[PDB]
């Protein structure tokens, strides 16, 4: 209906990630989980959600998830949002403005605290009203983010607020108990409005799930990391931009297909990508069309795991590798006759195109022009790639849609099949050996991924590389070297990563290594101690176990009782040092292992992240057994 | 095929006792062949040297570790101008082994038509067959099949022997073929064109272990250094193959392609582990002939990342003794200095136990490596492990550096001794 | 209209002109069902009175997904032409008393 340039599908510019309204939030929220500073830092987390005791910051919250959704709120709905903050903010601020008064009397602060945690629960529920949630979501995530902070200076300050042993204990089970209910609260709202609006179009659920990696689930991260003091708050999650036209995608089709031809090699850089193009005017009284009939992402040269999404086929001659040439174009001109000149076109042809010279693509321009004619729509496409212009449309001039986020890159390409049933090759679709590939007709679509900045480093060295002045590391569990037969990849959001790592696997053993780099300057006598995130459902006899392998200098530094738990467990080893490993600067093949015997027929374990802080910074304050 | 047959030969006269001459400076080591013969029914094929080792060895073995679960066959039946005589075709054969791995791929081509319809719609298309009639005032059905042979292992999982025949015929200085397929007991495909006699291929104390092709009018120069032994797709394209191969691996590793792991007994006194018997192999790795060795061949390792592994899955018996002493001797080549050296490790449920290293210093002949003594309690393994694992690992390599690996003995320390030092030259 | 058959553009050579194709497609799910595809031609000759007087043709529309499918019964006097493989189709008797049929 308009001409204008669009921005990511957007009419206007997007904010950037490092922009929006929940930035400082979960800033603080990072450096508190690096060190927290005690009954003082409720007073902040309020400062930064209510500021100045207004909930304009909420409201400017509310705005920008209905501007990046599409979905508005009715104005009763923002009345009674508005109502709910105004009531939290009066105890709120009764509560703050108490505190702040040297010498007051511990009794009143344990009553004030009573009164504010029963009105944050009290008021919670108001967020969950199912036919709002996916404009909710955000707004509730921030609720219980003030709320689960309050419980913790409350376990921390004890006398100082007037309460007694009994009530730090009751305060430290409520936070057990709280810490998974709003987790489980939050991911039954994603799920429920993710799946629906997939169950419409991908590309409504993918920018559902591109909102909620910004407003949500680093909160919920920072969440299943406050029960500790020293670890790194860091989000891993990519943003998908997705163009072309809609496609119905179940949810057991998601985490079972497309998110696995979505992610491909998901340790491995992109070198090649290459698409199938179709253009031709035949009749002219038929406008020009044109079509995408496959793509084809390339990592790993030396491998061979993605295949064609889509198909690759130029011809039915059957010759499309022989004579030791690939077959690149193939275009077929007509003319006619008649008495009373007009030359067809028929073009089918294969454009490839290599990463930069700085191995990374950091924009792209991809487009899509519709036209009906008679009940049926024509395609026009644009496709160009950094600075590289892929294809330019034989069917008019096509605006452009500039697709670029401030630090992010783009990750990956990949289409989703179009026309053909995403229920089959579910269970032979793992990490490796198997090929990942799906034949179909034609795509229609193209999917970029944009990872950030921060996991630039792993895709230039195949390697993590440690440095002295960096107290807290994170490693996720798709960044590794090598992994066993038999593993699949999980979409586990809530991670703040691109998926956890599924075993199943049962013969031989489940392994899974990462390679780790010492930079000049590190000091090898500093203790440090290593933190493995597992999910077990099913009991393992043997348990898990977390080795060092250096040049043949094994060395055993964990095992842990594996029992049947339906949640997320946190492993922590014994200190060590990077001298009883054998480590130095020069130590090319250093590896972390994390390790399970075989399985069983339908059983399954998940491997989520690892954490490694050192010994002095690191300090277990709230205990997760005493439930 | 002549090759092929002088290479049956060889692995009868020749090989094992060159394995007995590598054997003989020892006392208590086990002379055992684990060659296979191979049956090339088809037409003549050129196939150069450089082409064996780097692509038609490769096709032939497929998954060296795998049972053989399913072969099919595309097969093509035409009478067309009944001037013409009938004739058959085979186009391309496709063995599978493992079923959820996918590794091994069409040697030849899969294809029955050109509507680019062979997997869509849930269901593939097995069998398309057009029949033209003709009408002249002074009728002749004309049938045109193009269609794909499914033959799925018996329930022994192993096939014994064969019938696969074909027959050829001169029409105006132009070759028509026909053929003749049965596996086992099972008639996979009767001749169209007529009667063939048999040609049973079969050998006493031998069993079909894999079924292959070769690609035929193609050049066979491309993909020498991608095609390895794991995750890289084993498959080239073909328009035609017109032959079959078969391959009888002897009876003695009949216990390992049926339990994936080898099985210990207290009686024997020495065992034998081929390289390519394994559980699990690092990426980059090779298959090289070596058939001086014995066995179908051996390991060759080349990553340049991370390290370069294999492990061996192990099994005890009922009344095996874990207090008797055993060694165990490791079989390697190594073209170019490892400053790491090789490392023989013991893994049993994260019980893992370091067994020998062994400096590696250049050497363009096969060195054999002897580690200290052990027992199997040291190692923690009993009648109930089922995770044992015996690992034969080394770091990473350079560019064009690669170390070769061929075979591994397991022998009592009470039954072993060297006679005829190789150090004293 | 069109005599085409096929598009290997042999339709009259080796003396004998092409009559019938059939072409059966078989399938293979885990979790049959031939298919069958013809292109023929049907002949009739005029009868031994050297004219029809009556027949029987007639067509059956159906809709599916705003697309509109055939199915034909063709009946020249007393031989059957062509009966419908899409089902059953009712009548249409094209006759009049006093009139025979000249052309088609």
């Amino acid at each position: 209906e308009t001409d204008f340039p669009l921005y990511n599908n957007y009419t206007e510019p997007t904010i950037a990630p490092a922009l929006i309204a929940v930035a400082p939030i979960a800033q603080y929220l990072a450096t508190a989980i690096g060190k927290w500073a005690a009954k003082a830092a409720f007073s902040k987390v309020l400062s930064l959600i209510f500021p100045g005791s207004q909930p304009a910051t909420m409201e400017k919250v509310r705005t920008e998830v209905e501007t990046l959704i599409n979905q508005k709120l009715s104005q009763d709905r923002v009345n009674i949002l508005n109502a709910e903050y105004r009531g939290i903010i009066e105890v709120s601020d009764v509560f703050d403005a108490y505190i702040k008064q040297p010498g007051f009397t511990p009794a009143t602060a344990k009553g004030y605290f009573l009164n504010l945690s029963g009105a944050i629960i009290q008021r919670l529920p108001q967020f969950e009203v199912q036919t709002y949630e996916g404009v909710s979501i955000a707004l509730f995530t921030q609720m219980c983010t003030l709320h689960l902070t309050l419980l913790k200076d409350g376990i921390l300050a004890g006398s100082a607020w007037g309460f007694t042993q009994a009530d730090v204990d009751s305060f430290i089970k409520l936070f057990n108990q709280k810490v998974l209910d709003y987790r489980t609260r939050l991911m039954r709202m994603y799920t429920e409005e993710f799946g629906r609006l997939c169950k419409v179009s991908l590309k409504d659920g993918l920018t559902f799930r591109n909102m909620c990696n910004l407003y949500v689930f680093p909160f919920a991260e920072a969440w299943s990391l406050m029960r500790y003091e020293g670890l790194k708050l860091q989000s891993s999650l990519s943003l998908w931009d997705y163009v072309g036209v809609s496609i119905p995608v179940n949810y057991n089709e998601w985490g079972g297909l497309v998110y696995k031809l979505l992610m491909g090699e998901v340790n491995q850089r992109l070198t090649t990508v290459k698409f199938n193009y179709s253009f031709t005017n035949e009749p002219a009284d038929i406008p020009a069309r044109e079509n995408i009939r496959g793509v084809h992402p390339i990592y790993d040269p030396s491998s061979g795991l993605t295949g064609w999404i889509g198909n690759g086929r130029t011809n039915n001659f059957n010759f499309a590798d022989n004579n030791g040439n690939e077959i690149m174009e193939v275009r077929t001109q007509t003319f006619y006759q008649n008495p009373n000149i007009a030359p067809r076109d028929i073009i089918n042809q294969i454009l490839t195109a290599p990463a930069p010279a700085d191995l990374f693509f950091k924009n792209a321009d991809i487009n899509v022009k519709f036209t009906q004619w008679f009940q049926s729509t024509l395609y026009g496409w644009n496709i160009k790639l950094g600075t590289q212009t892929v294809l330019s449309s034989r069917t008019g001039t096509i605006p452009p849609n500039y697709l670029a986020y401030d630090g992010y890159y783009i990750r990956a390409i990949s289409a989703c099949p179009r026309g053909v049933s995403l229920a089959y090759n579910h269970d032979l679709t793992t990490l490796t050996y198997n090929r990942i590939e799906y034949d179909s007709p034609t795509t229609e679509n193209i999917i970029v991924g944009f990872a950030p900045d921060n996991t630039k480093d792993f895709y230039s060295k195949k390697s993590h590389y440690l440095s002295e002045t960096n107290d807290s590391y994170v490693i996720p569990a798709l960044q590794f070297a090598e992994v066993s037969d038999r593993s699949f990849l999980e979409d586990t959001p809530d991670q703040a990563t691109d998926g956890s790592i599924k075993f199943a696997r049962t013969f031989i053993s489940n392994e899974a290594k990462y390679s780790i780099r010492l930079n000049t300057g590190f000091n090898t006598a500093t203790r440090y101690k290593l933190i493995i995130r597992v999910r077990v459902p099913y009991r393992l006899p043997a348990g898990i176990r977390v080795q060092s392998q250096n040049s043949g200098n094994n060395r055993m530094l964990g095992s842990f009782t594996a029992n049947a738990n339906p949640q997320w467990v946190d492993f922590v080893t014994d200190a060590f040092t990077f001298n009883d490993l054998g480590i130095t600067t020069s130590s090319t093949n250093a590896l972390f292992s994390i390790s399970s015997d075989s399985l069983n027929s339908g059983e399954e374990w998940y491997l989520s992240q690892l954490f490694l802080v050192k010994e002095s910074a690191f300090t277990t304050q709230i205990n997760p057994l005493l439930k």
